[PDB]
């Protein structure tokens, strides 16, 4: 049960590569300054609405999550749905959210393995800018459970868009 | 060291969701019939050109992979690159590939924890059609390693495209 995290630079390069810049793998440093980086965020459920389904598969969750920086001051919210695709022996979900910050907003899509996140694996979603500073940009977001014993769960988050 | 897996129906729903309808969330049979499904695929390298960089980070890989069915007959090839992002404690890579079958072609992009794949975890990429029947469709593909000790590795693969 070993964490395997991903740092911002690494995530920034992947965002830059997926974006189209092959300059990225060569020059790690050059990626970041061009890219939009959000580090040291925590995300947690402010409100969850579960629509269960027999045995879990199809179960839908509408959520509103809050982004806190390193002081515990809100930076934005994420709003969206999660659908349960599998239960056993790993729980899997589909996620789609729109995150609104001061600067603007972006969208997040992905397929998360919850079970793996609880064994401290980092998970990834695709990010796409929607408005403001983020418009036209695209990226990735990493999700990591700080401590699996704590409920409600809290997540460490990074987002890079290029 | 425990999986992990994600079945094809569950995958088709994720594909259908991201693609479009929320009908997919509930009624899965609908997704499956509407969408394109490649199952029972085995993938391995026909050739690998590694361009190392000191310490691993930025090690670029160029590859031609081959898709076999359950009869060990080729269905297509995947031609791509991989860029190492992090080595420790987990190895991560960015992958981007064009895959060519008879029917058409599609692209695949994502960020794989290689290490977790050796704990027999399923990894997921985002897929997009490019040619032929696949054109204009979208989805996901999964990867898992059959035997972590087996060398070179063989990956079990599914692709669903909606």
């Amino acid at each position: 049960v070993d964490p395997g995290p991903l740092d911002v630079t690494a995530l920034a390069v992947a965002a830059a590569l997926a974006a189209g810049l092959h300059s990225a793998a060569d020059d790690p440093a050059a990626a970041l300054d061009k890219c939009i980086v959000l580090d040291e965020l925590t995300e947690f459920a402010e409100k969850l609405v579960v629509h269960d389904r027999p045995g879990g598969i199809g179960t839908t969750v509408e959520y509103v999550e809050v982004y806190e920086d390193a002081s515990g001051v809100r930076l934005g919210t994420a709003t969206g749905n999660a659908v349960v695709l599998k239960m056993e022996p790993h729980m899997w979900q589909f996620h789609q959210s729109v995150s609104e910050l001061a600067d603007g907003s972006f969208e997040a899509v992905g397929v998360i393995d919850c079970t793996a996140m609880l064994r401290r694996m980092t998970q990834v979603l695709r990010v796409t800018g929607r408005s403001g500073r983020y418009a036209g940009k695209s990226g990735f977001m990493t999700l990591a459970i700080s401590d699996p014993n704590q409920r409600p769960p809290h997540y460490s988050v990074q987002v890079v868009l290029c």
